[PDB]
């Protein structure tokens, strides 16, 4: 399991990264978003 | 504690696909939103 | 691993939690937003 749950964590990292710059981007309303 | 981890990442991997969803229907404003 | 797992989740999980309130307010309008 250990060596499966590393990968879908550094999985969800990225994806959670990725969704909070988008989220910023909305609340923000950059690039006339 | 594994038992735990993996519970949690798996409820993580639901919430974050949703969020996916509803990121990528904000930015693309589909269905009018 | 495991403790560096416990704590990567753990922050994964704050993330989530504070990514689904601004997204729950975008999709609400809430607040004007």
């Amino acid at each position: 399991e250990v060596e499966a749950l590393e990968k879908k964590v550094e999985a969800l990292e990225a994806k959670v990264q990725k969704l909070e710059k988008k989220v910023e981007a909305l609340e923000h309303g950059w690039d006339g978003r």
